[PDB]
């Protein structure tokens, strides 16, 4: 009926905003991202720091990991993705081609592509191995905010502050689909459905809504939370009671019955806006991360 999610572990050591959080699909790692230029790679069951990832030469927005939980990938003010060896350390590519701020990132399911979202309004679509830019979708109108691949890599998802969500087919690059509402606010936010038949998508109008894309149609809405101002990521909670899982400008984590739409609990703690959640792929345990008043990572762990 209702989780209760309660803090474990609060994770310090970035000294700017951090950007992103997300869990290794193995389960064992949290990564995070930062204004401070670092990713930093933390436990996932215990909060304890492992190790600092560092090249970026500007601030870094969104990180991502491989299917194998080996790689991750990194987006950057500095114009560049940068693929890691998170055993090494080490930058294994440098993928250069955005003319502006890189935003949003993601590995296909296979693991051999990387999407990609950027302040110059494109989407770009990047080969692993070589490093090298496959092709290049003139997307969007203005900022690309978030890029997602579908269950099986097939299609990609990505919003903008133009107010549009479109679909993309991988293999041509061809717009198979554009969803549009009425007053078009900027669309913050995007991704597949673990199903693959539905997209969630954020609107800077404090709302979230779950979108059949096939039929075009909305499903479900989640509001009482506050997003006006900031791209924050939502998701989806596969591991206990279906829930849907967003950060908040008020500095809480919102949680609402998937179904019902009900917000079911409020996550207090963060001393900032909370621009990022993730939940773990196998136990009920969501990290949380806020900005540059808290600069701080929050786990959370549930019963249900
Ligand atoms: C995971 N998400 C994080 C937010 N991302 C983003 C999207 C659009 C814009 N944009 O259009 O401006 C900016 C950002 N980045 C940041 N937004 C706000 C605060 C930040 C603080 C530090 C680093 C990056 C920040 C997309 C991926
Ligand atoms: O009762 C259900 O199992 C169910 C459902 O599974 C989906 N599919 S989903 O992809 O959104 C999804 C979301 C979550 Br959290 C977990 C798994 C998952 O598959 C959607 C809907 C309603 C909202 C339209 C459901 F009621």
């Amino acid at each position: 009926v209702k989780p209760n999610y309660a803090l474990k572990f609060t994770l310090a050591g970035h000294t700017k905003a951090v950007s992103s959080v997300k869990f290794s699909p193995n389960g064992e790692w949290l990564a995070s991202s930062s204004a401070d230029k670092l990713i930093k790679i933390w436990g996932a069951y215990d909060g304890k720091f492992e190790k600092t990832i560092s090249g970026h030469k500007l601030g870094i927005s969104d990180v991502a990991w491989s299917s194998d939980s080996n790689l991750l990938v990194s987006a950057s003010d500095d114009k560049t993705l940068k693929i890691w060896d998170v055993s090494s350390g080490k930058c294994l590519k440098t993928l250069k081609g955005h003319s502006n701020y890189v935003f949003c990132c993601n590995f296909n399911p296979q693991s051999n592509l990387i999407v990609s979202g950027s302040f110059d309004e494109s989407v770009r679509i990047w080969d692993v191995k070589t490093g090298k830019c496959l092709k290049t979708l003139p997307a969007h109108s203005d900022p690309v905010s978030a890029v997602h691949f579908n269950r099986d890599g097939s299609l990609i998802v990505s919003s903008s502050y133009d107010g549009l969500c479109r679909i993309w087919d991988t293999a041509s690059g061809q717009c198979l689909k554009t969803l549009i509402d009425d007053d078009n606010p900027p669309v913050s936010f995007v991704k597949f459905s673990p199903n693959g038949k539905y997209i969630l998508a954020a609107t800077l109008d404090n709302t979230l809504k779950l979108w059949d894309y096939s039929k075009g149609k909305c499903l479900k809405t989640y509001t009482g939370h506050k997003n006006e101002k900031y791209c924050i990521f939502a998701n989806f909670s596969v591991t206990g009671g279906k829930w849907i899982v967003s950060g908040s400008e008020d500095n809480l984590v919102y949680i609402w019955n998937l179904q019902t739409k009900e917000i079911v609990q409020k996550l207090q703690g963060h001393t900032d806006v909370v621009i990022s959640t993730a939940c773990h792929p196998t136990e009920n345990i969501i990290a949380s991360a806020a900005l540059e008043n808290d600069k701080t990572i929050k786990l959370w762990k549930s019963d249900c």
